[PDB]
């Protein structure tokens, strides 16, 4: 069964977390094939350790592998250390840059510990920000898609209060973020997708009956998207038009419209892509575990599934 | 078998419409016992029509009845008409009405027309907004709580833009919502519930990281209630919350948060309940069907579904 279509690159996140074993053990399930189109970026020293204790070592011959995120000390497995949050960052930008330059085509980032970053005096506020910062962009221009139980939902604003998430949104800024998921969406398997645009007010301001923002914001941007020759319908009201569920991308205004239909439908096994740029990148879906890293009873279910997510046709 | 376990009124809706023939053939496939607790606002006319055709006038004698909404020529079963608006909107007044002096304890409304109430010349936004004008109450001091798949959502605001309802959220308007909720959840038959209440901004504004407005609302209101004893958790964001799936009552702080997951999972069998002092009011989940008026063809099942919601313990 084949998983993996396309070049990956997979960066091990957190080198003291169990971001090196369950990389290996998701390389470990798939073919030689697959493996060689999945590219790692982190310290070597990370994943000669996770090949001793999950004994994984005839692995390491056949991977492909470029040093990132080095370490000037022994791995320190279970601890939290600036060290290691430099090395996440390093691993990420590593693989982010070839992603940039064409080297692969999507980006899988095993998890990071969010303390060790802060420790190495680095900024950071989600994989949004990193891949903006990274890639010269702003990170306005920069969007999250949710992806889980057949909905796709990119969000035109995210990690905000409503009231300044309103104050943001443009005809421009909605626009950009249907450019962004569409071409998400080539990538994910879906060339020509039927788009969905929710309404920010309930209803989508019913005319203007229940605000005027819908008229000065989303309507005008789908009437712009319709005339480049896109397929999209709205604003409509998000309750009525995902309940159809016969769109392939939905475009939500706030982190909740999106954020609450994903995790109910698919509560434990969403995967979140930063989009910007040709440059997409999937977090997997849980933390770096730290409690338990180390010890090799991680579970690289979300690993694998964000792997066939990204590497499908 | 025994579904009425408490008084309730039933207004027969559009008395053109399927609303009469749907209440008889509701009613009798109750007990006598259960039968004696309906109470039936509506024209008599209407009902003896409907007894007619379904053949069942035996079943006139049994029925606790009130004429409300006469009409002043025979009944047209499938016109549209706005003396049949009119007697919508007085069966509907006189059964809220029962409820609020306490002769009834919840009122269940059959089937209206829209167009049918416009020409009569009245103004008609829903069941929320109808309920509010007839008990003398602003249309924002009565919650709408959606009711489907598990969930119970009551919403603190609902058919408003959203910098609207963000404009007019307190932290009594909240307490407000959650009481209303709460007795409506006695009478559901969840005596003590347990309680969830949304963020209002993404991740309940993760302290006060993503806006102040939670720390101004939501959290001073769940400290209110727990003081006065209900078991209450959140604020928390709305995503996560809802899918842990461990609560009898959601507190949705804008329309769109409590109306997406609702219809996502019950795009049939949810129920809307317009709640406001002691008055508990449910609409059937289906139009007049004035094509089948008079013809045979409708079930009760709506119906009945709805009279054992509002009539459990
Ligand atoms: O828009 C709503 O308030 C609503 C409430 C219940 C059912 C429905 O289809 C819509
Ligand atoms: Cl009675
Ligand atoms: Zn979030
Ligand atoms: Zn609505």
């Amino acid at each position: 069964m084949t998983i993996v279509h396309r070049r990956l690159a997979l960066a091990i996140g957190d080198p003291h977390g169990i971001g090196p074993e369950i990389a290996l053990k998701a390389l470990q399930q798939l073919s030689a094939t697959e493996r060689s189109l999945i590219k790692v970026y982190g310290p070597w020293s990370a994943l000669e350790q996770a090949a001793q204790i999950c004994q994984m070592e005839s692995l390491l011959q056949d991977l492909i592998h470029e040093e990132a995120g080095s370490l000037a000390q022994p791995v320190q497995c279970g601890e939290i250390t600036p060290q290691a949050g430099l090395s996440t960052v390093q691993s990420a930008t590593a693989a982010i840059r070839a992603c940039e330059s064409g080297e692969v085509d999507a980006v899988i980032a095993c998890p990071h510990h969010e303390t060790a970053i802060h420790r190495a005096g680095i900024a950071f506020s989600g994989y949004p920000s990193l891949l903006a910062n990274v890639l010269g962009m702003n990170e306005d221009e920069v969007f999250l898609m949710l992806v889980g139980a057949g909905l796709r939902i990119v969000h035109v604003t995210l990690h905000e209060s409503v009231r300044s998430a309103l104050e943001r949104l443009s005809p421009q800024l909605v626009i950009n973020a249907v450019d962004a998921a569409v071409q998400t969406c080539t990538l994910l398997g879906v060339p020509k997708p039927q788009v969905a645009v929710f309404g920010i007010n309930p209803h989508a301001s019913e005319g203007q009956l229940f605000g005027l923002e819908d008229s000065q914001i989303t309507v005008p941007a789908v009437e712009t998207l319709r005339k480049r020759g896109l397929t999209v319908d709205g604003p409509m009201g998000a309750d009525m038009v995902l309940a159809q569920r016969k769109h392939d991308l939905y475009v939500a205004m706030l982190h909740d419209q999106g954020h609450i239909p994903i995790k109910l439908l698919a509560p434990n096994g969403a995967s979140a892509l930063s989009i910007g740029g040709r440059v997409v990148l999937s977090s997997v879906g849980h933390g770096s575990a730290m409690d338990i890293a180390g010890r090799g009873v991680a579970d690289a279910t979300a690993l694998l599934r964000t792997i066939a997510l990204l590497g499908a046709q």
